[PDB]
C-alpha cells in the first residue's frame, strides 16, 4: 500500500519480541539454512545496520491508480467472476446471527477464543474472554456497543501490528524480512463473519477449479481431484507474485467488493461496507501510527478468500487486456490467496501479460525460474501448489501431494517447547507421500525419543481418505 501518514503518539503498543521456537533433535542432523525470524532490532543474527521496523513496512511501495478504461475493464471481469461464483454457490448469503458467528456453522470453524483481542482492548489489558462468551455464543456490553456502531457505518478502528514468529530462510532472517500479522479488533472479525460468513462456508464446501478456489480443501484427498483436472490441458503455468497482499490497489479492492458483495446476491448492505474498511487502514506499532491506503490486512477473517477472489479477477483482467474474445472457459485456474495454478489449451503468452498485471500494481514471475521467463508446454506434474508437488502414487493410481525434503527437514528442525510430539504426528501426515525411504530418513533423529507413526499405518489411512471404495476393493 501507500504510507500517507506517520505520527508518534504518547501511547506505546508493546509487541512480542521473544521467540517461542526452539531447535529440535533434527536440527543437529539436517542443518537447515533456516531459522526463526528476527523479533528484536538487536538480534545478533541480523545484518549489522538493518533497522527491523523499516523492512517490515518496506513492502508498502505505493497504491497503483488505475485509469478509467482499466477500471471499467476490471469491473466487467469482477462482475463476470461474481456471476460464475454465485451461480455455483447460490444466493443464500443472509447475515449470520451473533451466536452462529462465534460458534461457527457447517463449513466455517468457530472463532478462536484465546488469540489476540485487538485494539483498544489490548491497552485495557483485556483478553478475548472478557469481551465475548465463547461458551454460550453471546456478547458483552463492549462488543455490543461496537456492533451497533457498525450498523450505523460510523465505526473506525486501528490495526495492531504483530511480528510473525515463524521459520524463514536464513537470507530473509538475516535481511530482517520478518512478516507481520495485522490483528484487527475482535468485533470487526465477528461482524465480518456476520456479514459474509455464510458465503465463506459455501466457498469452502464448493472449493475447486469451477470457482477457482482451493480455500477449504484437504490436499490429501483433493489432490486427486485437482491433478486429474489439470492433466487434461496442453499448457499449465506456475505463477508467482511478489507482495501480493500489499499490492492490491484501492481501485481493484473497491470495485471487487462492489461487484461481488451486492445485495442482489443475497448479501446485507453492510457486507460491502465492512470489507471496504480494509482499504484505508491505520496501523499501530509501538509509539508509531502508520496510515496506509490500499492493500489487504492479514488478520481479517476472510483474507484468504478475498485474496483468492482478486487472484481470479486478475487473471481474467490481464488476459482480456491483451487478447480479444477471452471468457471464463478460455482457461482454468485454482487459487489459494496469492498461490496460483493456471491452465489452458491455448498457447497463452504469459510473458507478455507482465505489464498487464503491472497496471494492477502486481508483479508476476514463473515459479521454476528459468531463462527467458514463462514457457509453454508445462504440465501439472511440473508445478507447485500449497508447497506441494503433484506426484502419481504408483500403488493406487492417485495423485499425492509431495513436499520437498528440504522443507520437511526445516519444519522438523524447530518446534515450540512441549509441542514436539503433536508436531511430529502432524508432519508425518505430510511426509508419508515422500515414500518409505525418505519418510524413514526424515524421522530418524526422533526414533526412541518420541512416537513416530509407521509409514504403513499412514499410507493405509490415506488410501481410504482419498477413495473408500478403492480400499474396500483392495480386499478382493
Ligand atoms: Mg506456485
Amino acid at each position: 500500500g501507500l504510507i500517507v501518514d506517520t505520527r508518534d503518539v504518547e501511547e506505546r503498543v508493546h509487541v512480542m519480541r521473544k521467540t517461542k521456537l526452539a531447535p529440535t533433535v533434527a536440527h543437529g542432523v539436517f542443518n537447515p539454512e533456516f531459522g526463526p525470524a528476527a523479533l528484536s532490532n538487536k538480534d545478533p543474527r541480523l545484518n549489522e545496520g538493518v533497522v527491523l521496523d523499516e523492512v517490515i513496512f518496506s513492502k508498502h511501495k505505493g497504491d497503483t491508480k488505475m485509469s478509467a478504461e482499466d477500471k471499467a475493464l476490471f469491473r466487467r471481469c469482477a462482475a463476470d467472476y461474481a456471476s460464475r461464483l454465485h451461480s455455483v454457490l447460490g444466493t443464500a448469503n443472509a447475515p449470520l446471527s451473533i451466536y452462529e458467528a462465534i460458534k461457527g456453522v457447517d463449513g466455517l470453524d468457530a472463532m478462536e477464543p484465546d488469540t489476540a483481542p485487538g485494539l483498544p482492548w489490548a491497552l485495557q489489558g483485556k483478553r478475548r474472554g472478557a469481551l465475548i462468551d465463547f461458551e454460550n455464543g453471546t456478547v458483552g456490553p463492549e462488543v455490543e456497543a461496537a456492533l451497533k456502531l457498525m450498523e450505523k457505518r460510523e465505526y473506525k478502528f486501528a490495526c495492531q501490528t504483530f511480528l510473525k514468529d515463524e521459520i524463514r530462510s536464513m537470507e530473509k532472517v538475516r535481511a530482517g524480512k520478518t512478516r507481520i500479522v495485522d490483528v484487527l479488533p475482535v468485533e470487526h472479525i465477528l461482524y465480518t463473519r456476520m456479514m459474509i460468513g455464510r458465503f465463506c462456508a459455501q466457498m469452502h464446501s464448493n472449493n475447486g477449479p469451477q470457482i477457482g478456489s482451493a480455500v477449504g480443501c484437504n490436499p490429501d484427498v483433493d489432490w486427486q481431484r485437482f491433478g486429474t483436472h489439470f492433466a487434461q490441458y496442453r499448457n499449465v503455468w506456475d505463477v508467482d507474485y511478489s507482495a501480493f497482499d500489499a499490492n492490491h490497489c484501492s481501485d481493484a479492492m473497491n470495485i471487487m467488493f462492489e461487484e461481488v458483495f451486492r445485495t442482489e446476491f443475497g448479501f446485507h448492505p453492510n457486507a460491502e461496507w465492512i470489507l471496504k474498511t480494509l482499504v484505508n487502514t491505520e496501523h499501530a506499532y509501538e509509539n508509531k501510527r502508520i496510515t496506509v491506503e490500499g492493500g489487504m490486512p492479514s488478520g481479517c477473517s476472510a483474507t484468504s478468500i478475498i485474496n483468492t477472489i482478486l487472484n481470479n479477477i486478475y487473471v481474467l483482467y490481464a488476459l482480456r487486456r491483451h487478447y480479444e474474445g477471452v471468457e471464463l472457459d478460455t482457461y482454468t485456474m485454482i487459487s489459494y490467496g496469492d498461490d496460483i495454478v493456471v491452465a489452458s489449451d491455448y498457447d497463452l503468452d504469459f510473458e507478455a501479460l507482465k505489464p498487464h498485471f503491472k497496471s494492477l500494481g502486481q508483479t508476476i514471475t514463473p515459479a521454476d525460474k528459468s531463462d527467458k521467463g514463462f514457457v509453454l508446454g508445462h504440465s501439472i506434474t511440473d508445478v507447485t501448489f500449497l508447497k506441494r508437488h503433484f506426484h502419481m502414487d504408483y500403488g493406487t493410481g492417485f495423485y499425492k501431494p509431495v513436499m520437498a525434503s528440504k522443507t520437511l527437514e526445516a519444519i522438523l528442525s524447530f518446534a515450540r517447547r512441549g509441542t514436539i510430539q503433536e508436531k511430529l504426528i502432524s508432519v508425518a501426515g505430510l511426509a508419508v507421500h515422500s515414500g518409505p525411504d525418505e519418510y524413514r530418513r526424515l524421522f530418524e533423529p526422533f526414533q526412541g525419543l518420541f512416537e513416530i507413526p509407521s509409514y504403513r499405518s499412514l499410507y493405509l489411512r490415506w488410501v481410504n481418505a482419498v477413495c473408500g471404495d478403492a480400499a474396500a476393493l483392495a480386499h478382493h
